[PDB]
């Protein structure tokens, strides 16, 4: 049983492509904290993201930057997970209590632990597996992160709970409306 939303999500995009170029010739790149899978869902199924009001600017501010001399790449990852889940290009500037256009290109699960080598000397050497969100990673170490993420062989990503985050959206939806109505 596969959910026709992610079947015509796939068919139109090339989710996890084999031919994608890890060694940028220009970019930045972006750890996001995401508060829950939920998000995530929803980000991937309206190619869309909000962050904070601090974290919108910022990216914000590096994607008219950019001014399309480059990508804007997106690492995500839920805080307390374990993994990163995907990457999305940031494809439009923010618009205002705040949203931009993502384009989803890595939609897998890439455990910590072949990431945790990776030190930002922007953030105290720490850890990649260890940053806030919008947190910036030069240049050389992005290259690093996004070959490893594109090159790992995952055994699973969001799109193995669809339709559970399908469903929970669907109930939610009917839980707030009711609770609205009760108000009323
Ligand atoms: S608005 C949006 C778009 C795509 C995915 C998720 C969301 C969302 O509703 N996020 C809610 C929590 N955000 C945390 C950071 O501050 C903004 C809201």
């Amino acid at each position: 049983e596969s959910h026709p939303v992610l079947e015509k999500l796939k068919a139109a995009h090339s989710y996890n492509p084999k031919e994608f170029e890890w060694n940028l010739k220009s970019g930045r790149v972006f750890i996001i904290k995401s508060y829950s899978e939920d998000d995530i869902h929803r980000s991937i199924k309206y190619s869309i993201w909000c962050s904070t009001e601090h974290g919108n600017k910022r990216l914000d501010s590096a994607f008219r930057c950019m001014s399309s001399k480059g990508p804007v790449y997106l690492l995500f990852s839920v805080n307390g997970s374990g993994h990163f889940c995907g990457v999305a290009e940031m494809k439009s500037p923010v618009d205002y209590k705040g949203k931009f256009d993502v384009q989803w290109i890595f939609v897998k699960d890439v455990p910590n632990n072949q990431l945790r080598h990776i030190r930002l000397e922007n953030n105290d050497n720490k850890p990649v597996t260890n940053s806030r969100d919008t947190q910036e990673v030069p240049l050389e170490k992005a290259k690093q992160v996004l070959k490893i993420i594109s090159s790992y062989k995952h055994t699973t990503s969001i799109f193995d709970d669809f339709a559970h985050y399908e469903k929970r959206q669907a109930v939610v939806e009917v839980v707030r409306k009711e609770r609205q109505s009760r108000n009323k």
